[PDB]
């Protein structure tokens, strides 16, 4: 339950081509759920059949490297306080305010600003699309 | 039943890699079983799953070419007699005879001849293997 993995496309593996929808799992380990797993990668790489939902192969290195026994390299405040004495004091705020509103005008997805006019679109792939 | 094909390895097709044991069929057509099918190839190429014993894909050209309507290009005597008027007359024989036997001596697969001595092996892959 402490073993995690980032699921990636296999990218391309000549052993299977497009004959099977595959993923490769970059394996990591957390000694605690709040850890950043990236300090503890594992040395092998499981290949998974997306549709069949099962591991069909595991790429294992000739040279084996067991889990790192070092502390995880974490970054949340509690972690930091522990790492370095404590967190830096909150800093004086810099507040940004637009009392009379903004100068741009949006009509649906159509934007209007400083003489510019365009449509702001968006899709699953490209993300933002200006037209 | 007039459609034939020479079964080849797919060789290599990046669409499947080694994920499936595949064959590609070079398709031909005989208007008569005694024909040499090679004057009549077809334009498409079926991909077959060896283990599953079934066509999993067919490569079809963008430009279609239907069966040739010409006579098959045959080479057996009956074909030749028809093609050119007739066969050449049998030629005077040249007989080779070794009345007192051969000069080489084989002891099992071991050969001995003209001071040479070697073992004649054979296997499924390489064929003859001299050792």
């Amino acid at each position: 339950h402490k073993v995690y993995c980032d699921p990636w496309t296999i990218g391309y593996d000549e052993r299977w081509g497009t004959g099977k929808r595959l993923q490769q799992a970059l394996v990591y380990y957390r000694s605690d759920e709040d850890d950043s797993q990236y300090s503890h990668p594992l040395d092998f790489c499981p290949i998974v059949d997306t549709e069949e939902k099962k591991v069909i192969f595991i790429d294992i290195p000739n040279r084996r490297r067991k889990v790192s026994k070092h502390k995880h390299a974490n970054f949340y405040p509690k972690h930091m306080i522990e790492k370095v004495g404590a967190m830096r004091p909150e800093a004086p705020p810099i507040n940004v305010t637009q009392p009379e509103g903004v100068s741009f005008k949006m009509t649906g997805n159509v934007m209007e600003w400083s003489n510019f006019k365009f449509h702001i679109g968006f899709n699953y792939r490209e993300g933002i699309v200006l037209s």
